[PDB]
């Protein structure tokens, strides 16, 4: 039922408000933005359209904060680069993937959880074809693996009036009562956000 | 009767006046802004809901500047962080509560008083129940503590044409006749606040 | 008759003619600003009505210059801070009370010239109440007294065209020829006033 | 059929969006522009209209990544700078002839490759005349050439999210899926390219 | 006939032009400004009304560049500051007198010539009486003065073109064909003032 | 019949082309400007009008670059200043020359090519007059000359694409095909000329 404004120092933090969000001055620090993780295949294809498995396969998709687990099915005929972006793009496995061509006649794939947050970090494993797997599986307790991190997952982590904040998002509206606060950057020094009741 | 202007060197801070304000040239230096207390648990819950007693207890909140003590009950249901919050904030004790994410599934409770000022930190006690004492209890004299203290209760403090000015708040209308300081920052080297008479 | 335009190299000092004004270049090096002198009790009461004075007295404000001593009567009743502050502001005496809180339930009293000027500085003296002329009486060749100086009196102190000036005054028109001076600020450096024939 | 705008932290870079592209964040670091290969005569004529072959010639252009060569017929008569510049220019062979006054009444010939790239690196070659072949021939494996290279052929060379790219050009819309990449210039630290959702 | 403008590097010098000025740049540098000499007393009065004469006095004022020498009357009466300062601006004698009241109840007077130069600085003599000369009396050949030299005259000297330039003047269209220099300022580096034909 | 568009990093050049223009960056650096000689008598007149020969005479005027000399009668009576500024300035010889009041009483002549460039310097000789020969007269290869180079004559140098490039002229059309070069100042660092396909 109350209306409230909010300023800030920097551009690396912006808020708005729901009702009744307690006015005044909120000294806020950055330290870390959140992160989605990316993992790409250290190795490299010399086209899109060529098959990798010589068998037909089961790539299996696990995040973390107790996530179920999503099983893909790709037929040797689609264990190409382009028939497992499309595989994992259909199957809304809250992974994303795609092709880069890193010149050279070479070609990566990439898979991009969709959310940021440690909790959204990923295990990528094929059961039922050797070479896919090597190509692509992902464990990050294994010393070999198909994918590299080229993008650690991370968590957002700021203190609002000293109190230490933990968030796997960049846009945190469940920390703080009535406020939500949109993270842009980093910060240096003294960075306030000033709330004033309407 | 007598209108009067006021500029100033600094966004740190700035004035107005009623009437018959003595027109000039003021030196304002600002060495410390007002701040409102906050306690803040130094443990956390892993949830909102789970009362914290296990017996009815009595909280009391007692500030300084010889204000009176408020008693509040809360029943061992009513105990959980959603419980004392809902139950602080409806007793309209000068102090307000609120809950605070701080992410891994942990919860923390903190206390604010209202009022910037020295003379408005405050003691928090809980008879009747020990688990709860010992999670949300403060006293500045006791070396354990439920709280910690996350923002200081602190005065502004400045001089005014060499004049040592403390003051509870940072909105000064009491300390200068006719004129009213905001202080919005501490200030560095020399500022002026500037009134001419209309 | 002759009209003429001002511009200067800093906000530090601006410039108004009036007719027959001589134009041209006029280097201007400002050393102090013109100050009136404050007076403030070293001494605080913890309240504006309580009487100080046990009898009835007599405050003598003279300042500098061959100017009149005044003597103004306050009553034993009125030797309180507001009592003293009305009795000085209703006496025109080319002085201005005022009472500063300065927090912690503490007051004091200031008293200001209304002109700036090593002249404008002030002996304040009350005969027949020793309690009232320890908490207020200001006498420069004393080794104690109730008032410190707060603000100095002091004389702007300039040199146009390399001749060295003195006044009163941080607004000079008796110093030069059709020229009004306003001293805003002390200046670094070769600063010019710059006048035009229209 | 989703519509997607940018925003660059440089204008290092910009970028364009087809539909479908992936919201978000991208750290873009550029390290080198893709560049054309210049190949200038190291030596000059003091006119553009003298012959410099004494028979009918050959002039063979042969580019890199496997494109076909294309040879030229020269005649004695058209062995001068402008009729070179003029059969180069004519032939459409992915190369353009332009012809430098360096001043001092001397000329030089300058041939450019249409298209940045290493891959568009180019081979000159003249049979059946020695002066022309020793004026104009360039080969990068042979000592002595009549071409210098005045504009090394040079890849664009950036990271994106950490993986490295390739590219033959400075427009860059096969790269990264439905994202056109434009790089004008190398970066310094940390810079973004921002993409989000219309 | 043949209209020209004009661009500057800098504020400290502008310039118009006349018909048929040569278009091109012109690297300038400047020394030095023109200055008008001002003669101010070393010693005070205590008022501009009382004469400083005891006899009628003859007042020779003579500056340099083949100048006559003007000789005023100044009766016993008008040997006041007022007096001799109305005698001096009434005579037109191409020098102009003003009183300086420097402050502490004292004044000054000075003498300035019109015109900036080297040439316009002046000689001031008073015969039949001894207090005058010894309060106004310049000479530059003299050991002791009455008067003090607060402004030097001096001349503008500047470079054009590798070409120096002395003029008694800071406004100079004497020294180039068809153009005039404004001098506002000393240069720093190299400066150019451009003159392009319309 | 195919427009382009210029852009520039530095005001120290920019540019305009004709038609057919080929598109991209050029990196241009630009070292030396073109200057045009100034010759200046060593010596000077105390004025403009007296003749300076006794004899008649005859001034010739030889430029670099193949030109034709260009010899003009000065009679006794118009080799005054004055007299021989008129008749060179008369003669259209390619050269240009002024007057220069440089103060103290004191002229000297001019004598400024009309174009800049090396192959533009100049010899000046007088036959037939002693006097107006050593006042006047300049060879670069003779020890004593009347006059002095006040402004070096100079080509402007620059490096295209890394080609370098001579020029008698800071207005360069004639080294780059339908391009317009316009220098206005020497370069630091890199800096680039932008030609985009309209």
């Amino acid at each position: 039922l109350s209306a409230t404004s909010t300023t800030s120092s920097t551009t690396a933090f912006s808020a708005t408000t729901a009702g009744n969000a307690i006015a005044g001055k909120y000294t806020i620090s950055v330290t870390h933005l959140a992160q989605a993780q990316t993992l790409t295949t250290r190795t490299t294809r010399d086209d899109t359209k060529t098959a990798i498995a010589t068998s037909d396969s089961k790539l299996t998709i696990q995040q973390g904060g107790d996530k179920d687990p999503i099983t893909i099915d790709i037929s040797a005929a689609n264990s190409s680069l382009s028939g497992i972006r499309d595989a994992i793009n259909n199957a809304k496995a809250g992974v994303s993937a795609s092709i880069i061509n890193v010149g050279n006649g070479e070609y990566r794939l990439s898979v991009t959880s969709n959310d940021t947050g440690l909790d959204n970090a990923m295990t990528l494993s094929v059961s039922g074809d050797d070479a896919l797997q090597s190509f692509m599986g992902y464990d990050a307790s294994a010393s070999s693996n198909g994918m590299e991190v080229s993008v650690a997952a991370q968590n957002a982590q700021l203190t609002v009036n000293n109190v230490a904040i933990e968030n796997s998002s960049n846009t945190i509206s469940d920390a703080l009562e009535n406020i939500t606060l949109n993270l842009n950057d980093v910060t240096t020094g003294n960075q306030t956000l000033t709330i004033t009741q309407d």
